[PDB]
């Protein structure tokens, strides 16, 4: 139980959104099987916002756990370079009516598809924090990075679509950013994604635009070379055979792929796009790279509070996922304005 369940504030428009009256000028910006997002203006704060209506949130156990997972995640994220919950709400007046979940954050200028140094810095700073609470993103791409007027950035995950091999969001494949260990076979799988993003920011074009999985690898290997002895041993799936059988190609001079770029940037990209994930540079290491010397401050790059995700192992009924989420909705307190 919550104030709003006594305050007749909810109105209804089809776009079928029931939201408090503080939230006006709703405007669709994206949709999928898992929910919808509108921009809107909040008359209470005076600022512009986004709102996600989860779709049929307690209809299946997938949706139900997923709903709870996202809300728990966003309620924990308190970092400038990570999406933060401004509000969570439901038209429900009690648990018996609790059927829809709505989350509210800042609307940041647009998204992404010395400004590159600043953006990348911000991405890694947010990634250090995500990774420190033992969350891997898994789907970093330009459309999951929101930016404002001042090139001030926030990592997010729209999460509207079912994750599939051939997934698409606008005119971009998800596989273009996939760490090749996933595609084929640690937390640095996000770092692979970061490096492909930084390449795109420097050149204006996609680093690895594969048609399909074999094309993608050939394009990756074209850039960074075929694997050495050590990486091959660590690949546990015998069919290892396939990449070992590939004619050895030499890594390119990254300097002449990224013509004119800061030498430091090119050096950082090399340390990001290493095939062997035990040797790829981590978010915390990469912030201390000299490329960011004008932004780096280790003490203003915090890690997260311990994140209790013991729920991930639990086999719960839908209604327990629902009732666990209800508590989280009803106890949500907005961040200090
Ligand atoms: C912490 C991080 C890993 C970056 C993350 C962030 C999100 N969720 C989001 O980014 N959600 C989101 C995106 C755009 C606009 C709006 Cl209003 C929302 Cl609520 N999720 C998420 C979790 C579970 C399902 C879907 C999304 N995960």
């Amino acid at each position: 139980h919550h104030h709003s369940q006594e305050r007749p504030t909810f109105y209804r428009q089809e776009l079928i959104w029931e939201v408090p009256e503080r939230y006006q000028n709703l405007s669709p910006v994206g949709s999928g099987a898992y929910g919808s997002v509108c921009a809107a203006f909040d008359t209470k704060t005076g600022l512009r916002v986004a709102v996600k209506k989860l779709s049929r949130p307690f209809q299946s156990i997938i949706h139900a756990k997923r709903t709870y997972r996202e809300l728990r995640l966003l309620k924990h994220m308190k970092h400038e370079n990570v999406i933060g919950l401004l509000d969570v709400f439901t038209p429900a007046r009690s648990l018996e009516e609790f059927n829809d979940v709505y989350l509210v954050t800042h609307l940041m200028g647009a998204d992404l598809n010395d400004h590159v140094q600043f953006l990348i810095y911000q991405i890694l700073r947010g990634l250090k924090y995500i990774h420190s609470a033992d969350i891997i993103h898994r789907d970093l791409k330009p459309s999951n990075l929101a930016v404002n007027e001042d090139c001030e950035l926030k990592i997010l995950d729209f999460g509207l679509a079912r994750h599939t091999d051939d997934e698409m969001t606008g005119y971009v494949a998800t596989r273009w950013y996939r760490a090749p260990e996933i595609m084929l076979n640690n937390q640095t799988v996000d770092i692979w994604s970061v490096g492909c993003i930084m390449a795109e920011l420097l050149t204006g074009r996609t680093l690895f635009p594969g048609t399909d999985h074999i094309d993608q690898l050939k394009l990756i290997l074209r850039l960074v070379g075929t694997p050495g002895a050590e990486l091959l041993k660590k690949i546990s799936s015998e069919s290892r055979n396939y990449i070992q059988s590939l004619t050895q190609m030499p890594k390119m001079n990254f300097a002449n792929v990224f013509i004119g770029a800061n030498p430091l940037a090119v050096d950082l990209l090399e340390k990001m796009l290493v095939l062997d994930s035990d040797k790829r540079i981590t978010a915390a290491q990469a912030l201390a790279h000299a490329y960011f010397a004008q932004y780096h401050d280790p003490d203003d790059e915090p890690v997260a509070d311990p994140y209790d995700q013991s729920f991930e192992s639990r086999d719960l009924l839908i209604d327990e996922w629902k009732s666990l989420t209800y508590d989280e909705v009803i106890s949500f307190v907005p961040p200090p304005l």
